């Protein structure tokens, strides 16, 4: 069925606001009826049909054109849902929280503004994807690195807003965000740091500016529209080297985590440090009918089998050295020596690996800040599905480590789905992240997934692990988490939100934020 | 004389505040009258006396009592300025941008409320100092460094806030916060990132929380009082060996600071590189009596026999290397290989220096954490005095250093002080420092101190170079060069503050914001 109207706003109010819309972008640039479909998330939890539907699209060319539609959408009071590329699969892709609201599309938007070599940054437009980055400094033989999630069709913009992360020593992308240019609620134009000084050469130089630092509230945030965002980008290395360690035990993760934690709080460990599980690095190459005829999980016996055909552990670190190879070498000293000891452990670079294709050789790709698109590949496990994730933060401690692995594993099998996860370290931060692959098509599929979903966010919530980014169906339930103090926090988000968007115009229901109007 | 009522205020309700302010904290932490002084700004520059007056000082010991201050602030319209520890010398000491601002004074919140080593980090209170925790932290033989911003018995939580720095590499103080509770200028308290969630084990291992990032809002800001606050803390390294390299020549920042940014861009430096001027060094262990006799600045004569009785440069940069000694000598190569062929350039390591008060052992001492007064020497250069600070903001190129320097030297030498310099280095900013030492005490020294600031700023600005921190007499002057879009910045500031702080009761005219019942 179609998207219903979004509350509050008549058939004649949205109908004026989609054709004044169409004055400022043009009509081949408004999208409705049937052209909607690419704008919901292609991964449906709700077997509801009337929840998270956008009702049109709107793609501008330009600063100016945002400006202008952010004034029709306030004229009309119809709510917006800016999105860069609107890629953003695992967490609703293109669709919003609440049904109704169009979503603002800058895809078109992709001017590269600057690269710079010799400070090693971009400025970009939210368009720009990781490829067209990528591809530019390659055309332009730059000696820089971009840093990708596992996914290279997404925005630099997009994914540093919604605080993604990538797997080389500039993984942190939104920290490594410097200078941006918003459109406010009401369409008036700002930019932050040393952007707001004229005829300054330092916005893509120096993060602060003066007075108060407010980069951060247009993160994870319906506050503005990001239409110019710089990025730091890491000046290519003197040395490079890919590495696995692979684990024979489920139990290895406690003694593990407890090694990682001094390397990456001193930074022995340069890049973030994922460490996966068997399936979830399996189903890169493989599908699990190649194992098992089973309906269900593998069982153990499965397990063992999947270890020696892929030469892979029931829990796999990848990482990776950057710089001359005497640090190099020295690095890999300290991370080797913390693990030799482990009964069973295995070592290995990309010229130990006798597959062709392979998981280590995959990773080396990402951890060099190379875009692809192959880890979609590992939705096949189970003959095709979406994909959902629940990513809370943990002390770096072996018994947290192996808690959360415990507690999930249990109830993702009890819930016929296999488990796949990963214990990620950012710098002090561990996070066990669960990865759901489900049959998005069938309704019986969705609604254990829905049920499962909010299990583990309640009983991780109990251990006062809390999550930091998620799907928009469950952003309400999130930020109910983060509630001392009779959810102050939130209070004080709503307190700007009423204040910079007085009419809730964008991106109702964003981060649990939802405006006066609507709570 | 005494200091006058803030506009807008009856004595009445000044009373009465003051009344209730001593029921909430008691009688004795109260300061009116003759105790008012230590808030006073130590190094005067307004010749009219009725400017920067605060009216009184409250001193709590808890949250609770900040709460209650405020909320009776806000009862009476009487505005206060938050300070940590108030020791913020050459941007104002404790002292309010208006006159009849109450100091709220949070010296005696001096707890240490966790120093975690595994993870490396600390929480505290506003009143702990760098030597509190410094000393702290080696009672218990904990293996972690602090980061020090020179004078040591300045705030952790007070000094991150206004955006200071120090010479690790964790010298970006704002940048390693985690975490912080605030109290809103409606006494309400709120804690930001994963304190948000009852029960977390994580407000100090990931800054982001969910949600918007705001932590940054209450950075160099009025729209909160901090009343606890994280730090990442480094892990000691396994090696550590700082350094010095003089260069004779006043024309060789050019060529140097060229060399540094590829250098510091790609992180080969890994502390906050200091190139220091000749005169700002050698006032660390000598004052100008010892060479020069006349009134005015030095000639160049005179720095000639500095250079040899002092073994400094013109140019002096002070650095150091961290970690395992093959680490240690790999970066070193790069950055001997990066200054060497440079004529008349020296390079020192401690074992190398032959005076036994030496610049490089006070700066070994920095750039390992250790607090030390020893800074305020260079105040006895001229037989003593004050200082303020000029700190813009450039790229790192010879081209705007040499610019810079050759700018504002020029122009404080003709207005009868000497230069001292300190072209310092973040990770891809250049902050050109100028530090003007003067006699605070004589009206005519202020008069001309106050003629020469302000053109300093302006010829900046028309270059667009932009100050990052300044003193509490030259905020509104700072705001106004960040003019972008006509104010478009302050603006959005300006709303906040307005939906945070209606009454405008929290340190008005802080960084340029006022909030709307005073401007
Ligand atoms: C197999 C797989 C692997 C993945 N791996 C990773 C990974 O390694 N790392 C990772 O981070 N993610 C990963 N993802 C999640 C996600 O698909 C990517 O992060 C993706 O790049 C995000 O979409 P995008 O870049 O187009 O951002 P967008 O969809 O454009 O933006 C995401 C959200 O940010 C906000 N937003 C975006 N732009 C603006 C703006 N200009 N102004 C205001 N708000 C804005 C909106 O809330 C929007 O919904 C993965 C997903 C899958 C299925
Ligand atoms: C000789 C000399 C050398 C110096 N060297 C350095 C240096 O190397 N690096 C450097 O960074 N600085 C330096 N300074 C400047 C300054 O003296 C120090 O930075 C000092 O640490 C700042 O004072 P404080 O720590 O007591 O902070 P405070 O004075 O307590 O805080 C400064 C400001 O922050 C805000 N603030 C503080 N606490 C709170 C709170 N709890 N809630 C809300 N707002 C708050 C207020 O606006 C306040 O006025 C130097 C100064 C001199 C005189």
């Amino acid at each position: 069925m179609a998207a219903p109207l979004p509350e509050g706003v008549s058939a004649e109010a949205m109908s004026s606001a989609l054709d004044r819309f169409a004055r400022i972008v043009g009509a081949d640039w408004v999208f409705t009826e049937d052209k909607i479909t690419p704008y919901e998330d292609p991964y449906t939890i709700s077997n509801d049909e009337t929840e998270h539907r956008p009702y049109a699209a709107v793609a501008p060319a330009s600063t100016e054109e945002v400006q202008e539609i952010v004034r029709v959408a306030n004229e009309f009071g119809v709510p917006l849902w800016p999105v860069s590329r609107g890629k953003n699969f695992a967490y609703g892709g293109a669709a919003p929280v609440m049904s109704g609201t169009v979503v603002l599309d800058m895809n078109r938007m992709n001017r590269i503004l600057e690269v710079n070599e010799e400070f090693g940054y971009a400025l970009v437009e939210p368009g720009v994807s990781y490829f067209e980055l990528y591809d530019y400094i390659q055309e332009k033989g730059l000696k820089l690195w971009i840093d990708v999630p596992d996914i290279g069709w997404g925005s630099v913009v997009g994914n540093a807003l919604d605080h993604g992360i990538g797997y080389t020593p500039y993984g942190d992308h939104f920290a490594m965000q410097c200078g941006m240019e918003v459109v406010l609620p009401n369409g008036e134009v700002v930019r932050t740091g040393m952007g707001a000084m004229p005829g300054n050469n330092t916005w893509q130089l120096f993060k602060y500016g003066y007075g108060p630092y407010v980069d951060g509230i247009f993160s994870q945030s319906n506050f503005g529209v990001v239409t110019k965002m710089g990025i730091w980008l890491m000046p290519e290395p003197a040395g490079y080297r890919p590495y696995l360690i692979t684990f024979e035990n489920e139990d290895d993760i406690e003694t593990v985590t407890e090694r990682l934690r001094p390397l990456k709080v001193a930074g022995v460990i340069q890049n973030g440090a994922t460490v996966r599980s068997l399936v979830l690095d399996a189903a890169i190459t493989r599908t699990k009918s190649q194992y098992y005829d089973g309906d269900g999980p593998i069982p153990p016996s499965v397990a063992k089998t999947m270890m020696a055909d892929l030469d892979l552990g029931m829990w796999n670190f990848c990482g990776a050295l950057y710089g001359p190879p005497p640090v190099m070498d020295t690095l890999w000293t300290a991370i080797r020596d913390s693990f030799a000891d482990i009964p069973g452990v295995k070592f290995y670079f990309p010229e130990d690996r006798r597959h062709k294709v392979d998981l280590l050789l995959h990773r080396a790709e990402t951890m060099k800040g190379v875009p692809k698109l192959t880890e979609f590949n590992f939705l096949n496990w189970d003959g095709g599905g979406g994909h959902v994730g629940f990513s809370p933060v943990s002390p770096i401690t072996g018994k947290d480590a192996i808690k959360q692995y415990n507690m999930v594993s249990s109830r993702v099998r009890e819930y016929g789905f296999d488990y796949m996860g990963l214990l990620a370290i950012g710098w002090r931060d561990l996070h066990h992240v669960t990865v759901i692959v489900y049959d998005k098509t069938d309704p019986d599929e969705r609604k254990k997934l829905d049920e499962l979903f909010n299990i583990l966010v309640d009983e991780a919530a109990a251990e006062g692990y809390g999550e930091y980014r998620t799907h928009i169906r469950y952003m309400d339930r999130i930020a109910k988490t983060y509630s001392w103090n009779d959810n102050a926090l939130w209070k004080m988000h709503e307190t700007i939100k009423d204040a910079l968007d007085p009419n809730g115009i964008l991106a109702p229901g964003k981060s649990g934020i939802w405006g006066k109007n609507r709570r």
